[PDB]
């Protein structure tokens, strides 16, 4: 009997086989009811005839109806699976309640009849797809990043940083900014247009000023892009302003510190000891550290943050999009691990705080 590993995202839905080296599955996690439901890509196409709603906010469930038809259209609809037949991994985000993790327990073993689970936290996962068990993971994904820094595969609580922005806000921001330009993408279909010049076109600059610099004197770092009408039109300083929202969210109006100084200030709120393994191991997580120049720039801003004698290391994995997927997948494979699944039979005997005794 297969695995099926099942990452869950605020944007995206990631789900597949243990021993895949990729989710089969890739879908919206949207739920749309009318004003008899719809999910993912084909909630959105409806979404002139029904509400849209997100089950998953910041990485944590939120709405349990909406997950659950997440859950049934992955298993019987994506995957055309029966989950009474397959051991299930499913992920959760840092600092995820004890309430919440149950939760999820009960509704794979009541709802879905799995024979078994078991739950990991992302960034070890993710952590463990890099072949390491201490670093810090910087996890950024459609919704919300997250600095995590894990110690012998056990993650930190007190030094985990959380940082409302993602890949949907870059998203929006660059919408808005190519506005400013000249162009107009105000509406969904156009949403969808930025979003694929966002990942294909920008980049991180490895010191910002200089960028724009550049950029208001020549056509160097300009680029065409080609629109669904035919339309060619010019991006330029819009590359690397978008995604520089990280490092600084001030650029869409937040208090917030970047991803820098988050990375930073996680690191500071650990042990000495640990703070030298964990400068080395800056391990990078998510569909939003994709930006090329991404590793560099974090690399010199930690340089500049922590004392000078320090060394400083920042992976960055060609595969990173899925990479807690994949861990999953390794993770989910491996001999070892086939002793840690929670079955069925010892849910019904201990209940559902069983879930915590993990080690991911
Ligand atoms: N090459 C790329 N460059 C920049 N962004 C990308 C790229 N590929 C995907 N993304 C962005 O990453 C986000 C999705 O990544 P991911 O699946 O890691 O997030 P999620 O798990 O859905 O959300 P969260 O981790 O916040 O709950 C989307 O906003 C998407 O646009
Ligand atoms: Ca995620």
């Amino acid at each position: 009997t297969t695995a099926l590993v099942c990452d869950n995202g605020s944007g995206l839905v990631k789900a597949g086989f243990a021993g895949d080296d990729a989710p089969r599955a890739v879908f919206p996690s949207i739920v749309g009811r009318p004003r008899d439901s719809y999910v993912g890509d084909e909630a959105q196409s409806k979404r002139g005839i029904l509400t849209l709603k997100y089950p998953i906010e910041h990485g944590i469930i939120t709405n349990w109806d909406d997950m659950e038809k997440i859950w049934h259209h992955t298993f019987y609809n994506e995957l055309r699976v029966a989950p009474e037949e397959h051991p299930t991994l499913l992920t959760e985000a840092p600092l995820n309640p004890k309430a919440n993790r149950e939760k999820m327990t009960q509704i794979m073993f009541e709802t879905f009849n799995v024979p078994a689970m078991y739950v990991a936290i992302q960034a070890v996962l993710s952590l463990y797809a890099s072949g390491r068990t201490t670093g810090i993971v910087l996890d950024s994904g459609d919704g919300v990043t997250h600095n995590v820094p894990i110690y012998e595969g056990y993650a930190l609580p007190h030094a985990i940083m959380r940082l409302d922005l993602a890949g949907r806000d870059l998203t929006d921001y660059l919408m808005k900014i190519l506005t400013e330009r000249g162009y107009s993408f105000v509406t969904t279909a156009e949403r969808e247009i930025v979003r694929d010049i966002k990942e294909k076109l920008c980049y991180v600059a490895l010191d910002f000023e200089n960028e724009m610099a550049t950029a208001a004197s020549s056509s160097s770092l300009e680029k065409s892009y080609e629109l669904p009408d035919g339309q060619v039109i010019t991006i330029g300083n819009e590359r690397f302003r978008c995604p520089e929202t990280l490092f600084q969210p001030s650029f869409i109006g937040m208090e917030s510190a970047g991803i820098h100084e988050t990375t930073y200030n996680s690191i500071m709120k650990c042990d000495i000891d640990i703070r030298k393994d964990l400068y080395a191991n800056n391990v990078m997580s998510g569909g939003t550290t994709m930006y090329p120049g991404i590793a560099d720039r974090m690399q010199k801003e930690i340089t500049a943050l922590a004392p000078s004698t320090m060394k400083i290391k920042i992976i960055a994995p060609p595969e990173r999009k899925y990479s807690v997927w994949i861990g999953g997948s390794i993770l989910a494979s491996l001999s070892t691990f086939q002793q840690m699944w929670i079955t069925k039979q010892e849910y019904d005997e201990a209940g559902p705080s069983i879930v915590h005794r993990k080690c991911f």
